[PDB]
């Protein structure tokens, strides 16, 4: 398999003002001696370094892209949003929204981040590669058209899909969002649309806080083309396998996508500070294998994975590597040193049974229960 | 209330070799640009800084202590363990066990950490203070007599309890361990003993990995004097409140402690990388309030809180502050900026009902009668 | 000796936006993975920690102070400067001047920094202590009345001296500034004054860049009451001993101070990134011993040392400890592990002779040559 | 011009135990909250990132290489040194010598660092490239055959030169070492040899501490084929230009090198914590321009630059970029934001005159005639 890896070093130069994890410095929050904001360059940089040291980089088709044009950005965001962002970026940064801090030059880097997503979809639709991975930072799946949130400043995936519709005329795109938080940006933009099926697996009530959303299935022309799977906090490998087999694959089977796009955050990993789930690198490998199979059956193999969250410096690189190995069909020498440990921590039989029953009920609510 | 705060700046200078969270650097684990080992000084240091800027430190009895003597340490650890640790500490550090890396000078700093625990028990038993908090790093609750594990190198609480029995002759001590991980060191040392009741609240299967332990209730003379409460991963405030009121308080009521020691890790907080629970600073405030009340009813107020885990630099300081406010009866100006957010993330009604039923069954399995707090005559 | 140590934990919570050493992030300057701005909390924090671990803290009179009032600040800075600073502080920070970046809450912390200086002078003038040390961050000696510079936001020492003149009526204050950079704020404010002798030892041309200033000796009523000693870059222990014996002590002898204030930066140390001098901890011990002796001979022992620069995390704590040991007359167990190494690096005989001749000429220019 | 850039990401993963700048943690040296050892990955990594965002990397021949073989390493180091290093590397690291701390896996990464130097010489001798830059970390110029020192564990350049003599039979190699510290490893190995001219520009007495070395000009067969230029501390751009034109170029002209290797440390930059010199990125650009010209006149353009020291995270990337622009003949968009500021800090006329006179006397002491650049026939 021919996998394109879209990456630009400048995406690792985006940096907010001083934060302790997600907490802006000031008042009772002391400036950190070392760390900084949870969305730090180093998580993404360490994925890139492990790809290089593993030699996977040599087996990929390495590519960059021009930044997103105004035309592409304006298909989803208003001009005054672009101005406000630009102005705040030139004045050293600050807070652009709710949990949406930016640094100096963040505007140009966010444009580049959106450009990589655009180019990755384009490459896979033009037949330049069988599938693709876009290491775009800052992420996109929380961003609303006129509102930055959750560390996201442009709706990278939506911007990329609208650019793909204009240039190629792809009619049916599925967005599977396994970032551990709710993909509310993507949900909102495509809520009354049937040309995009948006599916979000997420920790129930995590982010946005208190939101589950099982009953929000889309509206009018979009009714039945948005699916939320609020997994109980503490869930791990089995919960996600169960969700994939009962909800996600049946839903994709029904929808018949011509292109699958994955909002791939790795913040469901077992050591992430920003969620409470218990995935290991083989979970992400297994999920990628399942969605790639769906892409091969319906979409001519056309699958793009766009990097979103993941806030464990130590463990995100192994999770990301697992996805890219699975995308490319190349198994590197890297062994995940936390995998066997995380297997031992999984939910017991009773908790697994409890979550499994909830997913059976949910699959029944969505009218996805087999039979076939 | 008169609260002693046992602290020494040197405890913040203990530092392992390069690690990425818990992963030793080498092989496929790249060295971190900034951070380092998850048991970093900065979590504890930021607690101490917040105590200082909040004004709480001025209202406490700030105290240090001499390091633990050989005699005190030898009551639990063998001489050859002390020698091996000493030797590795003098040769720049290395791995002393399973998830037990040490740095240069770690031996002397671990002795100091144990000394603060010893002194904090001593101060509360001598009536020098009503209660105490010991900011002892490195922690202790995983350490076995001849095996360092879980970032722990001496069994701080066991060393402190044995020193307290020698000096004061206290007959019944309860150890409540609400660090999110299983307090296996304390469990093992006191497993056939009825003079120490060890209770561990912990995430089922977290650390040590795969261990739940509900059926391990102690053996022979110690049968019924060890209780494990394996809470389901993802649990938060209600799960813990429920465990406290159905298991912990009934168990303490039956045991009639003359001293309560809390192994207080803050790694059950909702943003900790090393567990999956969802506590906020008011959870820890509420737990401290309940155990302080038990100490006042049975133990003449005698309560000591010994710092164990907690690996979120940003949030541990607010959790630690909550406990110390509750210990001292002083409310500072500090407002927890994550409290309201974490409240919105809690388990839904169905998951809370599920965990609650498991605790009811567990309380029944331990033969615990749901009696309610009353004073001992 | 009874030494007061003025310190507040909140001074360590001041933090600028992202910088690589002195370079604001943006353009070609990548955000640092770890470090940050060169004026970081950790240099000062590590001095405080070493004081605690050495047990020196137990031998000092530990004290804090209220923040500087508007009245005290307004004796040197205009109200609109206070407003502008405040407003920028409330809007998350930014650039307040030339090499003068601030963070959120920096206004309140700078007020506290000025308050510690005020209180330290007050304590020594009121006879509460024999001498004092103020660990005030952010520093002050570069700040002009209407212009923040060199990481300084209020003229801490000038604010403290004017507060001391109002409350006690001290008539003659000497300011010895051995921070490695030029104390241009103090120079400017007292340039036409004979009630304050300002002496600056500094690396020739370092900061402000290109400035030597030997010929700037004060003007009108202040003529002869400002002395600049531009030491050649690369100079170390002997250069400074030579300057102290030929210029500084004679100058103090002539002036007859009732109070000596030292702007004590430790950035002349041999491993500082922001200068090129080669001092070790015994140099600072020796300089403190000399100025304390002058204070005992003229000023009834009244000496205050106010912390200014110093940007080596590793080495500043040993230099600071040396001064405080000398102030208090208490020798701790701490051994400087770099002292013997730095001794071996000192300028050779020929370079020492060259610098010594330049200081003889300079002492002659100032009309300080012995004789007696 | 065709410039090979020898680089491997694994060279950035070498990491010693906890240090505060050069000071091992322990005793009175508190562990750093953030930074670590002064020889940190980030200085080199930020050079590589700036090369990438400037667009320079796209215009270079980016290349890696296999690690140095045992055969290559054994040409300079003894087997027991390799074994001791290997063993300490496998046991989590420690101190291999005087200012020579290693981490876990440091043995394999040091082999790779030496391999890049070997390959970079090989590529330029085989005509695969006109010149080359090897970003080899950890560095080499302090390492003696049986003694690691100054953060160096193998004698990268010596290992590379001996491998080049075996494979190609090159007869005359010049090593110009403008790392700010004395290149004592290279000096010692080639001290009685006339096939290698070693020149070190260095701050008088810096590292090794107290060493100047002007009278150490080599011995017997090597007499006149080692030159030390101890520049006064505080010197900047003019001092170095003056040394290049009065000592270095005359010396190279006399020697007639068939290959020039530069031990390129950037720690003479004006903000380095580990020295006291005042270079800016144009200084390094000017030095590279002069040595490239010498290589074109004598050595058919054959020049290799091997990265050694440089400990300013903020400023080293701009200095490194300047050299690579000069090596390749490509000027990027990058503007050095510290250049104009550093120009204003330079030594005054009197101090420049003083240093210049010392270099005139030194050139006379070496018996160096001030001939000017001409082509070899
Ligand atoms: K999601
Ligand atoms: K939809
Ligand atoms: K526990
Ligand atoms: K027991
Ligand atoms: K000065
Ligand atoms: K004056
Ligand atoms: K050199
Ligand atoms: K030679
Ligand atoms: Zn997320
Ligand atoms: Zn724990
Ligand atoms: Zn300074
Ligand atoms: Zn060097």
């Amino acid at each position: 398999r021919r996998t394109a890896f879209f990456f630009d070093e400048l995406c690792l130069w985006h940096a907010a003002g001083p934060h302790a994890l997600t907490l802006p410095v000031g008042g009772w929050v002391q400036p950190p001696a070392a760390a900084g904001h949870a969305e730090s360059p180093e998580t993404k940089r360490r994925l890139k370094s492990l790809l290089d040291v593993s030699g996977l980089t040599a087996r990929l088709q390495l590519r960059s892209a021009p930044p997103a044009s105004d035309e592409d950005l304006l298909r989803v965001h208003p001009a005054h949003y672009l101005e406000r962002f630009k102005a705040l970026s030139d004045a050293g940064g600050g807070s652009l929204g709710q949990d949406a801090p930016i640094g100096p030059g963040s505007y140009e880097i966010a444009r580049l981040s959106a450009g990589l997503a655009i180019a990755a979809l384009d490459a896979v639709l033009a037949g330049e590669a069988d599938n693709a991975y876009s290491l775009s930072r800052p992420p996109g799946h929380h961003c609303l058209p006129d509102q930055a949130m959750g560390f996201c400043f442009f709706a990278n995936i939506a911007v990329a899909i609208e650019a793909a519709k204009a240039r190629h005329g792809v009619e049916r795109v599925a967005v599977l969002d396994w970032d551990v938080h709710h993909g509310n940006g993507t949900q909102a933009i495509y809520y009354r649309r049937d040309d995009v099926l948006s599916i979000s697996l997420h920790q129930d009530g995590c982010f946005p806080p208190g939101y589950s959303g099982a009953e929000d299935i889309g509206e009018d022309r979009g009714r039945g083309f948005n699916l939320n799977v609020p997994l109980l906090p503490g869930g791990g490998h089995d919960a996600y396998m169960q969700a994939m087999q009962r909800i996600v694959l049946p839903a994709l089977e029904r929808f018949r996508p011509q292109l699958i796009v994955v909002a791939s955050g790795f913040d469901a990993n077992a050591v992430d500070p920003l969620a409470r789930m218990q995935l290991h690198s083989d979970s992400f490998r297994a999920m990628t294998a399942m969605v790639r199979d769906a892409a091969e059956r319906h979409a001519g193999g056309r699958l793009v994975v766009v990097h979103e969250g993941g806030y464990s410096e130590a463990y995100v690189p192994f999770c990301g590597l697992a996805v890219i190995e699975e995308l490319s069909g190349v198994r590197s020498a890297v062994r995940d040193p936390l995998r066997d440990f995380i297997e031992l921590q999984q939910p017991n039989a009773a908790f697994r049974d409890f979550q499994r029953q909830r997913l059976e009920e949910l699959a029944a609510q969505f009218g996805l229960c087999p039979a076939q």
